[PDB]
């Protein structure tokens, strides 16, 4: 069943990525069984400012909201600390679905 989003695009897909908290049960709590998680986002072309601030704020937002959405349609909540890593995971998404291709074509960083 899927039948609540439908407002912005689909990203490439990829890995479960896994940021550094450094807190060793906050790190576990996810690399126990992540991989459930979507490994794909849903973006807009941004176009000029590229990747200044809302380019991934706003786009980790989207991502959130069409699950925030969906779990008020399913009958499920989510934890701040959820959120905290939810937020960091989908960040680096909407930051790597960017550099998978966008930054071939905009933006720069070979180091």
């Amino acid at each position: 069943v899927v039948g609540g989003l439908g407002g912005y695009m689909l990203g490439s897909a990829m890995s479960r990525p896994l940021i550094h908290f450094g807190n060793d049960y906050e790190d576990r709590y996810y690399r126990e069984n992540m991989y459930r998680y979507p490994d794909q986002v849903y973006y807009r072309p941004v176009d000029q400012y590229s990747n200044q601030n809302n380019f991934v704020r706003d786009c980790v937002n989207i991502t959130v909201k069409q699950h925030t959405v969906t779990t008020t349609t399913k009958g499920e909540n989510f934890t701040e600390t959820d959120m905290k890593i939810m937020e960091r995971v989908v960040e680096q998404m909407c930051v790597t679905q960017y550099q998978k291709e966008s930054e071939a074509y905009y933006q720069r960083g070979a180091s």
